[PDB]
């Protein structure tokens, strides 16, 4: 039973595809297997997810992974909307009540939006990319209004790469006339690591500043060379490395090939590559638990091109949906519970937080209960006297 | 579906509307398929061949109204359908001035 | 002139159509007045003056 | 001094030998503290601009 299926990787995407064959080698069961059918892309040109969505259809597949950007987000929702082709992907989570679409990563507002009461912040800076979109944006300026912040937000990511430096040492001197001595940083990987640099350069991580890198990779990025500045550093993680099946993990991870499986051979995993390789558990989930109430799904007939007049669906791929919601497993990131949307509930994101030691965890969050602070005295005698 | 429709027809040229959803369907087209778009819609931040809009900004005017009427506090309420590009010009001009 | 035949939209890779870039060119170049008031265009495409 | 963070304004180095631009300088140029140091070698004069 060789189930096939698509796959729309980005280039560049190197950790993620040895994340990816992982778990096609460990949960590779014997009462059925998966045919990948993996093409190489751009994720910023909807063109070439023109292509080759509509090259996967041609063939027709039961699901499809890949990855999806901003500027291509909608030529997703829409082909799974109508063709009824659902999607599994950990990108970041669209607005909308999406059929047909598997968000394999957590919300992270919520969040965020707890942490920053539990500092008791007032006034602060937000600087943004416009790549993720600007949900994040919009969640914390709702949030501003109803509880009375003074948020001064400024967008990076329109910045060339040739005058970088004369950019930031502009940004930062404007938000140092306001005495801004707090910062939250919402990028990627390769933007932090640039912003970080420029903020060492002009010398503003002494004590008395603090930061936070809004993505669920804290420990992703380099984080040493601001560690021994003085400024507290915060940051959210999903993936505890404390976990056993986590450290089974790791341990098999680091023993791998370098040119057989590139950025294998580490001691830590980011965590596009961490949901990569817990999306296969899931759909391995899928069509093991489809054969156990014996339902065949199997439309060997011709699936046609994408460009039907009018488009046709075929209905057993709403019995695909209604299995790929319906799985609860555990991976690296814990415990997977999904909406009827496609959306995550029930799960937990470690708080860390950035000590002379290294990272730290000051505890966890939840949908039921928000950020629990699990870190995991005199009593004074006196007599009442006047005017003592 | 229209787009390919009218592509197999050999047009020279579309005119048509778009709306936030569809705003990347058609420059990752009209700039692979070297074929124009003409557009009353509003225009797309950054450039993109091939696209001729026809709404003018209204970025400058609304930056020059506040400074016209030298404003430092107000409010501002947005719709999502039309972008956030209004948005993201008006909270930048926010720092600068002092808003 | 008119190519004639034009093709499948989704062909892999499919090829342009060299004559585009004069249809925008002049497009790009128009001068002319309308209801809204004078219509310039820069190279981009974006509406100036 | 960079990496624990202490080139701000307030402290002032001295780096006392015939080369001060000899070594890389850019790196806490921008930092706050004021450096000064010492250098026979000016570049202004022709024959070392020949």
């Amino acid at each position: 039973n060789s189930i096939q299926i698509g796959g729309l990787f980005p280039r560049g995407a190197d950790q993620e595809y040895s994340a990816f064959r992982v778990g096609m080698v460990q949960f590779s069961t014997s009462e059925f297997r998966l045919t990948p059918h993996i093409d190489n892309l751009e994720v910023a040109n909807s063109f070439a997810v023109t292509n080759a969505f509509c090259s996967q259809f041609s063939r027709g597949v039961y699901a499809i992974f890949g990855f999806y950007d901003k500027k291509s987000v909608n030529t997703i929702t829409s082909f799974c909307g109508t063709l009824h082709v659902s999607f599994i992907t950990p990108s970041f989570p669209t607005d909308g009540t999406h059929p047909f679409v598997i968000q394999m990563r957590p919300d992270l507002k919520g969040a965020l939006l707890s942490l920053i009461e539990y500092y008791q912040w007032d006034k602060f800076a937000y600087l943004y990319d416009s790549d993720r979109g600007l949900s994040t944006l919009q969640a914390v300026l709702d949030s501003a209004a109803e509880k009375k912040w003074q948020v001064t937000a400024i967008n990076v990511g329109n910045i060339n790469n040739d005058k970088k430096d004369e950019t930031y040492r502009s940004l930062f001197q404007d938000l140092e006339l306001k005495k801004e001595r707090r910062v939250i940083l919402d990028c990627e990987r390769d933007k932090v690591n640039d912003i970080v640099d420029q903020v060492i350069t002009i010398g503003k991580h002494v004590k008395g500043y603090h930061y936070i890198i809004a993505n669920l990779g804290f420990t992703d990025g380099d984080l040493l060379k601001i560690q021994f500045g003085g400024a507290e550093v915060s940051g959210f993680q999903i993936v505890d490395y404390d976990d056993s099946l986590v450290s089974k993990f790791i341990e098999r991870w680091s023993t791998l090939e370098e040119k057989e499986y590139p950025g294998a051979h580490t001691a830590t995993i980011k965590y596009t590559s961490a949901l990569t390789y817990d999306a296969v558990q899931v759909m391995t989930e899928a069509f093991r638990n489809l054969r156990k109430q014996r339902i065949e799904i199997s439309r060997r007939g011709n699936a046609g091109d994408c460009l039907a007049n009018p488009a046709v669906p075929w209905g057993q791929g709403v019995e695909i949906e209604r299995a790929l919601k319906q799985v609860q497993v555990e991976g690296l990131s814990g415990n997977i519970k999904f909406d009827q949307n496609g959306k995550r509930i029930n799960y937990t994101i470690n708080i860390m937080e950035l000590k002379t030691n290294g990272p730290r965890k000051i505890g966890y969050w939840s949908e039921v209960d928000k950020m629990v602070l699990t870190e995991d005295t005199v009593v004074v005698t006196t007599i009442l006297e006047s005017p003592y």
